[PDB]
């Protein structure tokens, strides 16, 4: 019965997207897709078009959230990091001590809104200057890194890992091996 | 320059779907996502709501292409077999002699409409019996099996595998190691 909101803008990376949302729901977690721009398709980094479940304004009203999902992409990360509701949402988690998930480029939106600073992150490795500037995280190079409340990974290559994590972190390791096996990772 | 079409029918694999779909993008392919129902958005098996490309009507008549492929789930594969069109699709293809990809449930597609026999073949584990009736292919439980102008994968988490196994046949091997690399796969 845990929720998680996964947060879409224009330009993300649509494997982050679902890997994420689809492995959640196996999970029996209620995710909820939200669109930054509002209730419209989302045109991602590879011009996959994906419908969001609600606007970003109406899904923050449904809230909170177990987990706050920052997926990647740079075009994405970028909206992410310019939105001011973004902000507000990433602050309300933060103070009320709730779990932040982010990938590939996603942790650069953290860096622009100061959420998580003194944490141990990592990123896409051509996301690692952006996110180190100013020297407010310590970068690791862990395929999933979690400090705490604040979850992240490096890449499509990673978002099983990172998605498996969020379940091992809101449902636990059971049923994160459970939802893992009918998966056929390596 | 190569051409790919991926069949988008209801209860297909969103995670099976995307991850051919922007890795072969990443390749320089022009892939065509078509839905089988027409031009309206898909729900995926896990609830994921795609917007395709075109009609699987329209898109026929841009062809013909260098790979079809078919995603799993298997309520998707099970909306590719009882399908006229994609029969016409596979048969024409095969006739061609051009590559056929399916993942997952999606290889059942192919027993339904007598493509491939004496082909090996791989498929998720627990589409193994329905793909294997009759004993018109010998299976294999490779992660990915490509059997001249046949070549199948086993789930989500060989989808990378599966994606990079099409790359390499339609652009090589080079194009392939340079899709992988940004892509932090294990």
């Amino acid at each position: 019965s845990k929720r998680a909101l996964v947060i879409l803008a224009k330009g993300a990376e649509e494997m982050e997207t679902v890997i994420p949302v689809d492995v959640m729901r196996r999970a029996g977690i209620k995710v909820t897709v939200a669109g930054l721009a509002g209730k419209d398709p989302v045109q991602c980094s590879r011009d996959v078009v994906i419908c969001p479940d609600a606007s970003l304004e109406d899904a923050k009203k449904e809230g909170p959230y177990d987990v706050v999902v920052l997926p990647g992409g740079n075009l994405g990360a970028q909206n992410l990091s310019e939105s001011a509701a973004v902000k507000e949402i990433l602050k309300e988690q933060e103070n009320r001590k709730g779990l932040i998930a982010a990938i590939c480029a996603g942790p650069t939106a953290l860096l622009a809104h100061e959420i998580g600073f003194g944490s141990k992150v990592t990123t896409h490795p051509l996301a690692k200057d952006k996110m180190m500037n100013g020297g407010h995280y310590t970068y690791s190079e862990n395929r999933v890194e979690k400090d705490g409340l604040i979850l992240t990974s490096r890449g499509p290559g990673t978002s099983f890992e990172f998605a498996l994590a969020i379940v091992e972190a809101l449902n636990g390791k059971e049923v994160a091996a459970q939802v893992k096996a009918p998966l056929v990772l390596k």
